[PDB]
Protein backbone atom coordinates (compact mmCIF):
# COMPACT_ATOMS: atom_id res chain seq x y z
CA UNK A 1 0.00 0.00 0.00
CA UNK A 2 1.05 3.73 -0.92
CA UNK A 3 -0.41 6.50 -0.97
CA UNK A 4 0.17 7.29 -4.80
CA UNK A 5 -1.18 3.97 -6.38
CA UNK A 6 -4.05 4.98 -3.26
CA UNK A 7 -5.42 7.89 -4.44
CA UNK A 8 -4.02 7.67 -8.45
CA UNK A 9 -7.36 7.71 -9.11
CA UNK A 10 -8.54 10.95 -7.79
CA UNK A 11 -5.45 12.71 -6.97
CA UNK A 12 -3.28 12.69 -9.88
CA UNK A 13 0.09 14.46 -8.14
CA UNK A 14 -0.11 12.85 -4.45
CA UNK A 15 3.19 11.92 -3.08
CA UNK A 16 4.45 8.62 -2.79
CA UNK A 17 4.58 7.38 0.87
CA UNK A 18 4.24 3.71 1.99
CA UNK A 19 1.30 3.30 4.14
CA UNK A 20 0.22 0.11 6.92
CA UNK A 21 -2.97 0.10 7.87
CA UNK A 22 -6.06 2.65 7.31
CA UNK A 23 -7.93 4.12 10.58
CA UNK A 24 -10.35 6.39 11.26
CA UNK A 25 -9.52 6.93 14.45
CA UNK A 26 -6.34 8.83 15.72
CA UNK A 27 -6.07 7.12 19.18
CA UNK A 28 -4.88 4.01 17.19
CA UNK A 29 -3.34 5.66 14.29
CA UNK A 30 -0.45 3.75 14.85
CA UNK A 31 3.46 4.87 12.72
CA UNK A 32 2.50 3.97 9.31
CA UNK A 33 -0.85 4.63 9.04
CA UNK A 34 -3.09 6.20 7.14
CA UNK A 35 -5.07 8.50 9.45
CA UNK A 36 -8.59 9.38 7.45
CA UNK A 37 -10.17 12.62 8.86
CA UNK A 38 -14.42 12.64 8.73
CA UNK A 39 -16.46 14.96 9.49
CA UNK A 40 -19.82 13.58 11.15
CA UNK A 41 -22.65 14.29 13.69
CA UNK A 42 -20.59 16.01 16.48
CA UNK A 43 -17.31 14.95 15.37
CA UNK A 44 -14.31 16.21 13.19
CA UNK A 45 -11.49 14.18 12.97
CA UNK A 46 -9.59 16.93 11.44
CA UNK A 47 -9.15 18.59 15.41
CA UNK A 48 -7.06 15.32 15.58
CA UNK A 49 -4.21 15.53 12.66
CA UNK A 50 -2.00 17.15 15.06
CA UNK A 51 -2.24 13.95 17.80
CA UNK A 52 -2.17 11.43 14.67
CA UNK A 53 1.22 13.06 13.24
CA UNK A 54 2.75 12.53 16.49
CA UNK A 55 1.69 9.52 16.78
CA UNK A 56 3.59 8.87 13.48
CA UNK A 57 1.36 8.42 11.08
CA UNK A 58 2.96 8.47 7.14
CA UNK A 59 0.11 10.41 5.73
CA UNK A 60 -3.36 11.80 6.51
CA UNK A 61 -6.56 12.07 4.00
CA UNK A 62 -9.37 14.74 5.58
CA UNK A 63 -12.51 16.17 5.15
CA UNK A 64 -12.33 19.43 2.52
CA UNK A 65 -14.87 21.09 3.63
CA UNK A 66 -14.68 24.97 5.13
CA UNK A 67 -10.52 23.83 4.97
CA UNK A 68 -9.34 23.07 1.86
CA UNK A 69 -10.34 22.52 -1.88
CA UNK A 70 -10.52 19.07 -2.96
CA UNK A 71 -7.45 16.85 -3.90
CA UNK A 72 -5.40 19.70 -2.42
CA UNK A 73 -2.24 18.24 -1.08
CA UNK A 74 -0.41 19.68 1.68
CA UNK A 75 2.47 18.92 4.01
CA UNK A 76 2.19 19.27 7.81
CA UNK A 77 5.88 18.21 9.62
CA UNK A 78 6.74 16.16 6.90
CA UNK A 79 3.43 13.75 6.34
CA UNK A 80 1.31 14.60 3.34
CA UNK A 81 -2.47 15.42 3.90
CA UNK A 82 -4.82 15.04 1.15
CA UNK A 83 -7.95 16.97 1.71
CA UNK A 84 -11.21 15.33 -0.56
CA UNK A 85 -14.61 17.02 -0.54
CA UNK A 86 -17.08 14.79 0.17
CA UNK A 87 -15.14 12.05 2.10
CA UNK A 88 -18.26 10.00 3.85
CA UNK A 89 -19.52 9.51 0.45
CA UNK A 90 -15.99 8.07 -0.84
CA UNK A 91 -14.54 6.40 1.94
CA UNK A 92 -15.92 3.09 0.87
CA UNK A 93 -14.39 3.75 -2.49
CA UNK A 94 -11.02 4.49 -0.74
CA UNK A 95 -10.79 1.68 1.42
CA UNK A 96 -11.87 -0.58 -1.08
CA UNK A 97 -8.64 0.15 -3.29
CA UNK A 98 -7.01 0.27 -0.26
CA UNK A 99 -7.85 -3.46 0.73
CA UNK A 100 -7.59 -4.46 -2.65
CA UNK A 101 -11.48 -4.56 -4.01
CA UNK A 102 -11.94 -7.59 -1.99
CA UNK A 103 -15.64 -7.79 -3.21
CA UNK A 104 -14.36 -8.37 -6.30
CA UNK A 105 -12.25 -11.06 -5.40
CA UNK A 106 -15.45 -13.34 -4.16
CA UNK A 107 -19.44 -13.52 -5.14
CA UNK A 108 -21.13 -11.01 -2.52
CA UNK A 109 -24.69 -11.04 -1.70
CA UNK A 110 -26.10 -8.59 -0.07
CA UNK A 111 -29.58 -8.84 2.31
CA UNK A 112 -31.56 -6.08 2.97
CA UNK A 113 -35.12 -5.87 5.07
CA UNK A 114 -36.43 -5.57 7.97
CA UNK A 115 -36.53 -9.07 9.12
CA UNK A 116 -34.76 -12.13 7.42
CA UNK A 117 -31.75 -10.64 7.03
CA UNK A 118 -29.70 -13.33 9.32
CA UNK A 119 -31.89 -16.71 8.23
CA UNK A 120 -31.40 -15.69 4.59
CA UNK A 121 -27.53 -14.91 4.65
CA UNK A 122 -27.32 -17.92 6.36
CA UNK A 123 -29.05 -19.91 3.90
CA UNK A 124 -27.59 -18.33 0.82
CA UNK A 125 -23.89 -19.08 2.17
CA UNK A 126 -24.56 -22.55 3.88
CA UNK A 127 -26.06 -23.48 0.05
CA UNK A 128 -23.62 -21.87 -1.85
CA UNK A 129 -20.46 -24.13 0.52
CA UNK A 130 -22.92 -27.36 -0.19
CA UNK A 131 -22.25 -26.12 -4.03
CA UNK A 132 -18.38 -26.32 -3.19
CA UNK A 133 -17.54 -22.29 -2.26
CA UNK A 134 -15.63 -20.99 0.85
CA UNK A 135 -18.40 -19.24 2.40
CA UNK A 136 -18.66 -16.40 5.13
CA UNK A 137 -21.15 -14.01 6.59
CA UNK A 138 -21.57 -10.54 7.56
CA UNK A 139 -24.09 -9.94 9.66
CA UNK A 140 -25.72 -9.99 13.27
CA UNK A 141 -24.44 -12.72 14.44
CA UNK A 142 -20.76 -11.67 13.68
CA UNK A 143 -18.58 -12.01 10.71
CA UNK A 144 -16.54 -15.20 9.56
CA UNK A 145 -16.44 -18.20 7.51
CA UNK A 146 -18.91 -20.55 8.28
CA UNK A 147 -18.51 -22.28 11.49
CA UNK A 148 -16.39 -19.69 12.50
CA UNK A 149 -18.38 -16.80 12.80
CA UNK A 150 -16.70 -14.17 15.88
CA UNK A 151 -19.42 -11.59 17.52
CA UNK A 152 -18.74 -0.18 11.72
CA UNK A 153 -17.45 2.30 9.16
CA UNK A 154 -16.98 1.98 5.56
CA UNK A 155 -13.17 1.15 6.36
CA UNK A 156 -14.02 -1.38 8.48
CA UNK A 157 -16.45 -3.27 6.22
CA UNK A 158 -13.88 -3.67 3.49
CA UNK A 159 -11.35 -4.21 5.91
CA UNK A 160 -13.40 -7.28 7.19
CA UNK A 161 -14.33 -8.25 3.38
CA UNK A 162 -10.46 -8.21 2.84
CA UNK A 163 -9.78 -10.39 6.00
CA UNK A 164 -12.61 -13.07 4.66
CA UNK A 165 -10.62 -12.82 1.14
CA UNK A 166 -7.36 -13.90 2.82
CA UNK A 167 -8.95 -16.97 5.03
CA UNK A 168 -10.09 -17.85 1.71
CA UNK A 169 -13.52 -17.18 0.69
CA UNK A 170 -14.97 -17.20 -2.49
CA UNK A 171 -18.74 -16.18 -1.44
CA UNK A 172 -20.02 -14.00 1.49
CA UNK A 173 -23.57 -13.11 2.23
CA UNK A 174 -23.98 -10.18 4.27
CA UNK A 175 -26.56 -8.34 5.83
CA UNK A 176 -27.16 -4.50 4.95
CA UNK A 177 -29.27 -2.70 7.04
CA UNK A 178 -31.30 0.61 5.90
CA UNK A 179 -29.08 2.46 7.92
CA UNK A 180 -26.05 0.84 6.32
CA UNK A 181 -26.95 1.99 3.20
CA UNK A 182 -27.76 5.63 4.22
CA UNK A 183 -24.59 6.34 5.96
CA UNK A 184 -22.85 5.46 2.91
CA UNK A 185 -20.91 1.85 5.16
CA UNK A 186 -21.47 -0.42 1.25
CA UNK A 187 -21.66 2.27 -1.32
CA UNK A 188 -18.10 0.85 -3.36
CA UNK A 189 -18.78 -2.55 -2.95
CA UNK A 190 -19.62 -4.59 -5.99
CA UNK A 191 -23.00 -7.23 -5.22
CA UNK A 192 -23.56 -9.95 -6.95
CA UNK A 193 -26.73 -9.97 -5.99
CA UNK A 194 -28.81 -7.75 -3.92
CA UNK A 195 -31.90 -9.50 -2.27
CA UNK A 196 -35.02 -7.93 -0.59
CA UNK A 197 -37.23 -9.67 1.92
CA UNK A 198 -39.64 -7.35 3.33
CA UNK A 199 -40.18 -3.73 5.34
CA UNK A 200 -42.06 -3.95 8.68
CA UNK A 201 -46.28 12.08 0.82
CA UNK A 202 -44.37 10.28 3.62
CA UNK A 203 -44.29 7.16 1.05
CA UNK A 204 -43.16 9.63 -2.04
CA UNK A 205 -39.62 10.69 -0.29
CA UNK A 206 -38.71 7.32 1.83
CA UNK A 207 -39.04 5.45 -1.74
CA UNK A 208 -36.99 8.18 -3.60
CA UNK A 209 -34.88 8.28 -1.02
CA UNK A 210 -34.22 4.48 -1.44
CA UNK A 211 -34.49 4.78 -5.41
CA UNK A 212 -31.78 7.49 -5.10
CA UNK A 213 -29.66 4.94 -2.82
CA UNK A 214 -30.57 1.84 -5.47
CA UNK A 215 -29.34 3.84 -8.19
CA UNK A 216 -25.83 4.50 -6.86
CA UNK A 217 -25.05 1.01 -6.04
CA UNK A 218 -23.48 -1.73 -7.87
CA UNK A 219 -26.30 -4.07 -6.88
CA UNK A 220 -25.83 -7.24 -9.50
CA UNK A 221 -28.92 -9.39 -9.72
CA UNK A 222 -31.84 -8.25 -7.86
CA UNK A 223 -33.80 -11.09 -6.32
CA UNK A 224 -37.24 -9.35 -4.55
CA UNK A 225 -39.98 -11.06 -2.21
CA UNK A 226 -43.17 -10.00 -4.40
CA UNK A 227 -45.04 -10.93 -1.31
CA UNK A 228 -44.22 -7.97 0.24
CA UNK A 229 -46.54 -4.54 -1.04
CA UNK A 230 -42.47 -2.59 -1.01
CA UNK A 231 -41.23 -5.24 -3.06
CA UNK A 232 -44.00 -5.40 -6.03
CA UNK A 233 -43.30 -1.43 -5.67
CA UNK A 234 -39.38 -2.75 -6.40
CA UNK A 235 -40.73 -5.26 -9.02
CA UNK A 236 -42.40 -2.65 -10.71
CA UNK A 237 -39.36 -0.42 -12.11
CA UNK A 238 -36.79 -3.62 -12.16
CA UNK A 239 -37.82 -5.65 -15.16
CA UNK A 240 -34.65 -7.51 -14.60
CA UNK A 241 -35.48 -8.49 -11.29
CA UNK A 242 -36.55 -11.96 -9.97
CA UNK A 243 -39.71 -12.24 -8.20
CA UNK A 244 -40.51 -14.63 -5.40
CA UNK A 245 -43.49 -15.70 -3.95
CA UNK A 246 -45.42 -18.21 -1.93
CA UNK A 247 -48.64 -16.71 -2.80
CA UNK A 248 -50.28 -15.70 -5.93
CA UNK A 249 -47.91 -12.39 -6.25
CA UNK A 250 -46.38 -13.34 -9.66
CA UNK A 251 -47.51 -11.42 -12.67
CA UNK A 252 -46.87 -14.21 -15.34
CA UNK A 253 -47.59 -11.43 -18.20
CA UNK A 254 -44.40 -9.67 -17.54
CA UNK A 255 -41.95 -12.68 -19.11
CA UNK A 256 -39.58 -11.99 -16.22
CA UNK A 257 -37.47 -14.39 -13.96
CA UNK A 258 -39.63 -15.67 -11.44
CA UNK A 259 -40.10 -18.67 -8.22
CA UNK A 260 -42.91 -19.27 -6.82
CA UNK A 261 -44.24 -21.82 -4.05
CA UNK A 262 -47.25 -23.56 -5.29
CA UNK A 263 -47.80 -26.23 -2.60
CA UNK A 264 -46.47 -25.96 1.14
CA UNK A 265 -46.63 -29.07 3.38
CA UNK A 266 -46.27 -27.72 7.33
CA UNK A 267 -44.86 -30.60 9.20
CA UNK A 268 -43.45 -32.61 11.66
CA UNK A 269 -39.85 -31.79 10.69
CA UNK A 270 -40.33 -29.00 8.58
CA UNK A 271 -41.39 -27.95 5.19
CA UNK A 272 -42.05 -29.62 2.34
CA UNK A 273 -41.83 -27.23 -0.93
CA UNK A 274 -42.96 -27.41 -4.09
CA UNK A 275 -41.94 -24.74 -6.37
CA UNK A 276 -41.79 -23.77 -10.80
CA UNK A 277 -39.47 -21.38 -12.14
CA UNK A 278 -38.12 -20.01 -14.81
CA UNK A 279 -35.43 -21.99 -14.11
CA UNK A 280 -37.76 -25.51 -13.88
CA UNK A 281 -39.35 -27.17 -11.58
CA UNK A 282 -38.89 -28.51 -7.94
CA UNK A 283 -39.33 -30.08 -4.75
CA UNK A 284 -37.67 -29.14 -1.62
CA UNK A 285 -37.69 -30.56 2.28
CA UNK A 286 -36.69 -28.12 4.52
CA UNK A 287 -35.75 -28.67 7.75
CA UNK A 288 -37.07 -24.87 8.86
CA UNK A 289 -40.01 -23.66 10.54
CA UNK A 290 -42.54 -21.59 9.55
CA UNK A 291 -43.83 -19.18 6.36
CA UNK A 292 -41.17 -16.59 6.88
CA UNK A 293 -38.67 -19.39 6.57
CA UNK A 294 -40.21 -20.42 3.08
CA UNK A 295 -39.89 -17.26 2.32
CA UNK A 296 -36.70 -16.65 3.08
CA UNK A 297 -35.56 -19.96 1.40
CA UNK A 298 -37.07 -19.10 -1.98
CA UNK A 299 -35.28 -15.43 -1.71
CA UNK A 300 -31.71 -17.94 -0.95
CA UNK A 301 -32.64 -20.38 -3.89
CA UNK A 302 -33.61 -17.85 -6.69
CA UNK A 303 -30.18 -15.74 -5.77
CA UNK A 304 -28.46 -18.94 -6.31
CA UNK A 305 -30.33 -19.67 -9.45
CA UNK A 306 -29.86 -16.35 -10.64
CA UNK A 307 -25.93 -16.61 -10.21
CA UNK A 308 -25.66 -19.60 -12.57
CA UNK A 309 -25.79 -22.44 -9.10
CA UNK A 310 -27.74 -25.60 -11.36
CA UNK A 311 -30.84 -26.06 -10.39
CA UNK A 312 -30.04 -30.07 -9.71
CA UNK A 313 -27.16 -29.30 -7.38
CA UNK A 314 -29.12 -26.47 -5.25
CA UNK A 315 -32.31 -29.63 -5.11
CA UNK A 316 -29.74 -32.63 -3.93
CA UNK A 317 -28.19 -29.85 -1.30
CA UNK A 318 -31.85 -28.10 0.12
CA UNK A 319 -32.29 -30.73 2.97
CA UNK A 320 -28.98 -30.24 4.57
CA UNK A 321 -29.41 -26.38 5.27
CA UNK A 322 -30.07 -25.82 8.83
CA UNK A 323 -31.49 -23.17 10.64
CA UNK A 324 -29.78 -20.86 13.12
CA UNK A 325 -29.31 -22.27 16.28
CA UNK A 326 -32.02 -22.14 18.75
CA UNK A 327 -33.96 -19.82 16.24
CA UNK A 328 -37.09 -22.12 15.60
CA UNK A 329 -35.34 -25.05 15.73
CA UNK A 330 -36.85 -28.29 15.34
CA UNK A 331 -36.13 -31.59 17.21
CA UNK A 332 -38.14 -34.66 16.49
CA UNK A 333 -37.41 -38.13 17.71
CA UNK A 334 -39.22 -41.12 16.70
CA UNK A 335 -43.04 -40.99 17.83
CA UNK A 336 -42.91 -37.83 19.96
CA UNK A 337 -43.87 -34.74 20.13
CA UNK A 338 -42.07 -32.15 17.99
CA UNK A 339 -40.31 -29.56 20.19
CA UNK A 340 -38.92 -26.62 18.94
CA UNK A 341 -35.78 -24.37 20.52
CA UNK A 342 -36.43 -20.16 20.02
CA UNK A 343 -34.79 -17.53 21.44
CA UNK A 344 -38.51 -15.68 21.42
CA UNK A 345 -38.19 -13.48 24.51
CA UNK A 346 -40.55 -10.26 23.70
CA UNK A 347 -44.22 -10.28 23.30
CA UNK A 348 -43.58 -9.55 19.16
CA UNK A 349 -41.24 -12.43 18.87
CA UNK A 350 -43.50 -14.91 21.26
CA UNK A 351 -46.49 -14.19 18.78
CA UNK A 352 -44.47 -14.57 15.46
CA UNK A 353 -42.35 -17.67 16.76
CA UNK A 354 -46.18 -19.27 18.26
CA UNK A 355 -47.98 -18.90 14.97
CA UNK A 356 -45.05 -19.94 13.25
CA UNK A 357 -45.00 -23.19 15.31
CA UNK A 358 -48.88 -23.76 14.73
CA UNK A 359 -48.58 -24.12 11.11
CA UNK A 360 -46.51 -27.48 11.75
CA UNK A 361 -49.09 -28.75 14.70
CA UNK A 362 -51.61 -31.19 13.77
CA UNK A 363 -52.55 -31.36 17.93
CA UNK A 364 -52.08 -29.16 20.60
CA UNK A 365 -49.27 -26.09 20.74
CA UNK A 366 -47.80 -25.62 24.01
CA UNK A 367 -45.91 -22.68 24.96
CA UNK A 368 -42.89 -23.17 27.58
CA UNK A 369 -41.76 -19.93 28.73
CA UNK A 370 -40.94 -17.05 31.32
CA UNK A 371 -39.52 -13.86 31.57
CA UNK A 372 -36.14 -12.10 33.00
CA UNK A 373 -35.89 -11.48 36.80
CA UNK A 374 -34.04 -7.73 37.35
CA UNK A 375 -35.53 -6.21 34.14
CA UNK A 376 -38.41 -3.88 32.27
CA UNK A 377 -41.33 -5.90 34.17
CA UNK A 378 -43.71 -4.68 31.48
CA UNK A 379 -44.06 -7.11 28.87
CA UNK A 380 -44.08 -10.25 31.50
CA UNK A 381 -48.10 -9.97 31.27
CA UNK A 382 -48.28 -9.43 27.41
CA UNK A 383 -46.39 -12.10 26.96
CA UNK A 384 -48.86 -13.81 29.30
CA UNK A 385 -51.82 -12.84 26.84
CA UNK A 386 -50.05 -14.16 24.16
CA UNK A 387 -49.08 -17.83 25.76
CA UNK A 388 -52.79 -17.85 26.30
CA UNK A 389 -54.13 -16.59 22.63
CA UNK A 390 -51.89 -18.52 20.19
CA UNK A 391 -51.15 -21.65 22.40
CA UNK A 392 -53.30 -24.33 23.77
CA UNK A 393 -51.29 -25.05 26.54
CA UNK A 394 -49.15 -22.37 28.41
CA UNK A 395 -46.73 -23.93 30.72
CA UNK A 396 -45.08 -21.08 32.49
CA UNK A 397 -41.83 -21.01 33.85
CA UNK A 398 -38.61 -19.33 35.27
CA UNK A 399 -35.78 -17.65 32.75
CA UNK A 400 -33.23 -15.86 34.52
CA UNK A 401 -34.61 -15.08 37.42
CA UNK A 402 -31.29 -13.49 38.89
CA UNK A 403 -32.17 -11.99 42.39
CA UNK A 404 -35.72 -11.24 41.65
CA UNK A 405 -38.20 -13.76 43.33
CA UNK A 406 -39.15 -16.49 40.97
CA UNK A 407 -42.70 -16.44 41.50
CA UNK A 408 -43.32 -12.96 41.20
CA UNK A 409 -42.37 -12.81 37.63
CA UNK A 410 -44.45 -15.93 37.13
CA UNK A 411 -47.17 -13.79 39.06
CA UNK A 412 -47.08 -10.94 36.62
CA UNK A 413 -47.45 -13.08 33.47
CA UNK A 414 -50.45 -14.71 34.99
CA UNK A 415 -52.05 -11.24 35.09
CA UNK A 416 -51.82 -10.81 32.04
CA UNK A 417 -54.27 -13.64 31.04
CA UNK A 418 -57.78 -13.80 30.75
CA UNK A 419 -57.75 -17.27 32.88
CA UNK A 420 -54.49 -17.70 34.63
CA UNK A 421 -56.17 -20.58 36.10
CA UNK A 422 -55.82 -22.27 32.82
CA UNK A 423 -51.64 -21.50 32.64
CA UNK A 424 -49.92 -24.73 34.03
CA UNK A 425 -46.61 -23.55 36.26
CA UNK A 426 -44.00 -24.99 36.87
CA UNK A 427 -40.39 -24.15 38.38
CA UNK A 428 -37.75 -25.39 38.13
CA UNK A 429 -37.48 -24.43 33.85
CA UNK A 430 -35.63 -28.19 33.72
CA UNK A 431 -38.85 -29.97 35.30
CA UNK A 432 -41.44 -27.19 33.17
CA UNK A 433 -39.78 -28.43 29.99
CA UNK A 434 -40.00 -32.32 31.01
CA UNK A 435 -43.41 -31.34 31.82
CA UNK A 436 -44.69 -30.62 28.22
CA UNK A 437 -42.75 -32.48 26.37
CA UNK A 438 -43.14 -35.80 28.29
CA UNK A 439 -47.45 -34.87 28.61
CA UNK A 440 -47.63 -33.67 24.89
CA UNK A 441 -48.49 -36.00 22.34
CA UNK A 442 -47.16 -37.47 20.07
CA UNK A 443 -49.03 -35.00 16.69
CA UNK A 444 -48.85 -31.93 19.15
CA UNK A 445 -45.54 -29.43 19.22
CA UNK A 446 -44.06 -27.80 22.29
CA UNK A 447 -42.52 -24.65 21.65
CA UNK A 448 -39.61 -23.28 24.60
CA UNK A 449 -39.14 -19.93 24.16
CA UNK A 450 -36.45 -17.25 25.16
CA UNK A 451 -33.58 -18.89 25.06
CA UNK A 452 -32.49 -19.96 21.91
CA UNK A 453 -29.06 -21.10 22.09
CA UNK A 454 -27.95 -19.51 25.29
CA UNK A 455 -26.69 -22.23 27.43
CA UNK A 456 -26.90 -20.03 31.00
CA UNK A 457 -29.49 -20.06 33.93
CA UNK A 458 -29.09 -16.77 35.74
CA UNK A 459 -30.04 -17.84 39.39
CA UNK A 460 -28.92 -15.27 41.86
CA UNK A 461 -25.73 -13.77 40.60
CA UNK A 462 -24.87 -17.22 39.33
CA UNK A 463 -24.75 -18.22 35.64
CA UNK A 464 -25.89 -22.25 36.15
CA UNK A 465 -24.91 -24.60 33.18
CA UNK A 466 -28.02 -25.48 31.72
CA UNK A 467 -29.45 -25.30 28.10
CA UNK A 468 -33.27 -26.10 26.47
CA UNK A 469 -31.85 -27.57 23.65
CA UNK A 470 -29.60 -30.16 25.67
CA UNK A 471 -33.04 -30.65 27.72
CA UNK A 472 -34.51 -31.48 24.77
CA UNK A 473 -32.64 -33.39 23.40
CA UNK A 474 -31.98 -35.46 26.13
CA UNK A 475 -35.73 -36.36 26.72
CA UNK A 476 -36.34 -37.32 22.94
CA UNK A 477 -33.57 -39.42 22.98
CA UNK A 478 -31.54 -37.36 20.31
CA UNK A 479 -28.14 -35.10 20.26
CA UNK A 480 -28.21 -31.22 20.86
C1 LIG B 1 -39.38 -8.20 -12.54
C2 LIG B 1 -40.40 -9.35 -12.48
C3 LIG B 1 -40.09 -10.69 -12.95
C4 LIG B 1 -41.16 -11.71 -12.96
C5 LIG B 1 -42.40 -11.33 -12.47
C6 LIG B 1 -42.57 -9.97 -11.95
C7 LIG B 1 -43.83 -9.61 -11.18
O1 LIG B 1 -44.59 -10.38 -10.83
N1 LIG B 1 -44.01 -8.33 -10.85
C8 LIG B 1 -45.26 -7.95 -10.10
C9 LIG B 1 -45.17 -8.35 -8.58
C10 LIG B 1 -45.46 -6.47 -10.40
C11 LIG B 1 -46.47 -5.64 -9.60
C12 LIG B 1 -44.95 -5.49 -9.40
N2 LIG B 1 -41.63 -8.95 -11.97
C1 LIG C 1 -27.63 -5.20 -1.05
C2 LIG C 1 -27.87 -3.86 -1.50
C3 LIG C 1 -26.87 -2.96 -1.57
C4 LIG C 1 -27.14 -1.71 -2.02
C5 LIG C 1 -28.40 -1.35 -2.42
C6 LIG C 1 -29.37 -2.35 -2.34
C7 LIG C 1 -30.75 -2.04 -2.78
O1 LIG C 1 -31.13 -0.85 -3.09
N1 LIG C 1 -31.60 -3.14 -2.75
C8 LIG C 1 -32.96 -3.01 -3.16
C9 LIG C 1 -33.91 -3.25 -1.97
C10 LIG C 1 -33.14 -3.93 -4.36
C11 LIG C 1 -34.38 -4.73 -4.29
C12 LIG C 1 -33.03 -5.41 -4.23
N2 LIG C 1 -29.15 -3.59 -1.87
Amino acid sequence: RNLRDLLAPWVPDAPSRALREMTLDSRVAAAGDLFVAVVGHQADGRRYIPQAIAQGVAAIIAEAKDEATDGEIREMHGVPVIYLSQLNERLSALAGRFYHEPSDNLRLVGVTGTNGKTTTTQLLAQWSQLLGEISAVMGTVGNGLLGKVIPGSAVDVQHELAGLVDQGATFCAMEVSSHGLVQHRVAALKFAASVFTNLSGDMEHYEAAKWLLYSEHHCGQAIINADDEVGRRWLAKLPDAVAVSMEDHINPNCHGRWLKATEVNYHDSGATIRFSSSWGDGEIESHLMGAFNVSNLLLALATLLALGYPLADLLKTAARLQPVCGRMEVFTAPGKPTVVVDYAHTPDALEKALQAARLHCAGKLWCVFGCGGDRDKGKRPLMGAIAEEFADVAVVTDDNPRTEEPRAIINDILAGMLDAGHAKVMEGRAEAVTCAVMQAKENDVVLVAGKGHEDYQIVGNQRLDYSDRVTVARLLGVIA
